[PDB]
């Protein structure tokens, strides 16, 4: 059959440059919850081991279609014909030592919005450099503001700045957030959440289960 080799993928793009080994429980519930907020047709997982294939790959992320490479940034247009060039200042690094903070015009400089790939620690051992570093001439820096966030949280705020046009400052935030469950164990987040309509700190869907 001849039909279903289609490259329908041609009718913002978001890319992450994966930087784990393996997929953790908490990676997983990361990418799940940004294939459910960007859709699959918008986000790529890049510079997965060369060894990878769709077995190497949760069944959790393939479920919701996720669109994953071994290639990295400078190859991942030989993979998708549906990728625009990625091309030197079309592409913004989103990275938390950048000058300059993210806003709604940016909409109209950048194609392409990157992330690392990377659970984070505190302090941060700043591997979204590596990012930086690794591409020189490609990349051009934004900020999100002066607290760390994670992949998932920074992709939101990039959307709400990008697609829904509002300003950074007007985005509501909750800096280290703590999720008591009882009098004596309580866990405090090391990250900048997004809140949602209800006042609530915004996590992957399962978060919260995962950290009690
Ligand atoms: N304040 C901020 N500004 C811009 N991007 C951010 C950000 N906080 C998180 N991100 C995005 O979310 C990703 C994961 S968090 C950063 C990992 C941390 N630097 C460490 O090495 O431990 C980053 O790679 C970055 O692309």
């Amino acid at each position: 059959s001849h039909h279903h080799h289609h490259h329908l993928e041609v009718l913002s793009k978001y890319i992450i440059e994966h930087m784990e080994e393996g997929f953790s429980e908490w990676v997983i519930l990361e990418y799940s919850q940004i294939l459910r907020e960007v859709g699959a047709e918008n986000l790529i997982l890049s510079s997965l081991p060369e060894s990878t294939t769709e077995k190497d790959i949760p069944q959790r992320l393939l479920k919701l279609g996720l669109r994953w490479t071994t290639k990295d940034l400078k190859g991942i247009n030989e993979d998708f014909k549906d990728l625009e060039l990625l091309k030197d200042g079309r592409v913004c690094l989103l990275d938390p030592r950048a000058t300059i903070d993210l806003q709604p015009e940016d909409a109209t400089k950048f194609d392409y919005f990157v992330f690392g790939g990377i659970l984070g620690d505190h302090p941060p051992r700043d591997r979204t450099k590596e990012l930086k570093t690794a591409y020189p001439n490609l990349l051009i820096s934004r900020r999100l503001g002066d607290k760390q966030m994670t992949t998932d949280t920074a992709i939101r705020t990039t959307q709400l700045i990008i697609k829904d046009r509002i300003a950074f400052e007007d985005i509501k935030f909750i800096d280290y957030p703590e999720f008591r469950f009882n009098k004596n164990e309580a866990t405090e987040m090391p990250f900048r959440y997004v809140l949602d309509k209800e006042g609530k700190p915004i996590l992957p869907e399962g978060m919260l289960d995962l950290i009690k």
